[PDB]
């Protein structure tokens, strides 16, 4: 290669490294747990009430647990964000805006890593809660996870690994078509670079996968819908469950 | 190889020119002489006001759907798909294409209408009643961003075909051949933008990301269209007219 796509490989390497250091449960660990494996080890499976207890009603602590984890993930993603070259040099206000619109799309992207068609890993991989148990939860909580699984099954079909995902989520943060950005130009120059990095990375890592770059970027449409749909379901849960609390961090991100 | 990709591109451009009366090249020249509609008086002396304007947007959309349908049938492979699947792809595709192509007819201040014989002001449209004042605005906001890419008709012809061959539409029966065709169209689009816009880095990626905005415009637009159902309704003189305009 030439010394320009060489700078692109170094950026890919930097981002992957930051990704490993920022996120405790990688796709590689998640698949080892889900699949096999002598590396890593067996999850306790929650598929019903008694299994849940072996692990204030249940639909609601399950939702409460999920939202605490969300906040947990926002902290991890925010820590990854800082490592993206150029990010912390941007107008502070735009850093906040990029994160605000970025984190949930990233959350559901990385959530796919922890999912198969049958359920999702929980508690850093020590548990596995089935899709059917989640869906059997009560109106409305019953289908708050379903659009996540639907996306995940289609996304996981791309067979990305962590080194791919690391650049992808960086692309997502550095959008610049985000509402209310002050300096779009500096943001777009960064994303242009990241998109180059992602394109080279996918050609090298998935040579036989045609137009993976285009198909992965199209997935960005699925994410936005999940987020939009989740936000609305949340508005509903708030009004019907007036004793349901939301974390102010998530509320602050949700406001608008 | 680049052989089939350039023929694909040329073919779609030719079909695009044939199927769509007003091209972007044509519209851009005019935007830079049309009857301007800035007021009620200009609307009248060039023609329920806000309702006549909405129903005119409907007439135009119905026309556009037929133009898009004809274009689709020109996309190599499209007519060989399961017919249910062709109908599904057009069904969920035309709104996104309608607004994509509408951006060709807009600047930040207004939109061409009636074959470019007219031009309706963004402020006049925005000044309309409720809810008829918020229906066009999000399209102007999309258009301002989309037009920043400065695509031309030969770029758009292929992009439009990419949108039509979306293998993720609900209820598709055989997704494989649809993705197979889109893959080829994506290749052709990538090479087109690389040849036509060498100095514009990652234009292919930027355009694809625009699809997420498209989808949201369409989604929130159909949600306003239901709200319009809770405005005007039962009139036994419409029926045949109402039938012509489904969704
Ligand atoms: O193992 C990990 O790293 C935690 C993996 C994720 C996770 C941990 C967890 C713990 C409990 Cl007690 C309950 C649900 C849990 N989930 S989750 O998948 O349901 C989830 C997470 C984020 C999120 N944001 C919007 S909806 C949503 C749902």
């Amino acid at each position: 290669l030439n010394p320009e796509s060489a700078d692109l490989r170094a950026l890919a390497k930097h981002l992957y490294d930051s990704y490993i250091k920022s996120f405790p449960l990688t796709k590689a660990k998640a698949r080892a747990i889900l699949t096999g494996k002598t590396t890593d080890k067996s999850p306790f499976v929650i598929y019903d009430m008694n299994s849940l207890m072996m692990g204030k009603e249940v639909a609601i602590r399950i939702f409460q647990g999920c939202q605490f984890r969300s906040v947990e993930a926002v902290q991890e993603i925010t820590e990854y964000a800082k490592s993206i070259p150029g990010f912390v040099n941007l107008d502070l206000n735009d850093q906040v805006t990029l994160l605000k619109y970025g984190v949930h799309e990233i959350i559901y992207t990385m959530l796919a890593s922890l999912m198969n068609k049958d359920g999702v890993l929980i508690s850093e991989g020590q548990g596995f809660m089935t899709r059917e148990f989640l869906k059997s939860l009560r109106k409305p909580f019953g289908d708050f996870m379903e659009p996540k699984f639907e996306f995940a099954v289609k996304f996981n079909a791309l067979e990305l690994d962590d080194s791919d995902l690391a650049i992808f989520i960086a692309v997502i943060i550095l959008s610049g078509d985000r509402p209310g950005l002050l300096n779009v130009k500096p943001i777009e120059d960064i994303q242009d670079n990241l998109l180059q990095a992602l394109e080279l990375q996918l050609k090298l890592n998935h040579p036989e996968s045609s137009q993976l770059f285009a198909k992965l970027l199209q997935k960005m449409t699925d994410l936005r819908q999940i987020v939009t749909e989740h936000v609305q379901l949340l508005q509903v849960i708030k009004k019907t469950e007036t004793d349901m609390s939301l974390h102010p961090l998530l509320q602050e991100i949700y406001k608008d």
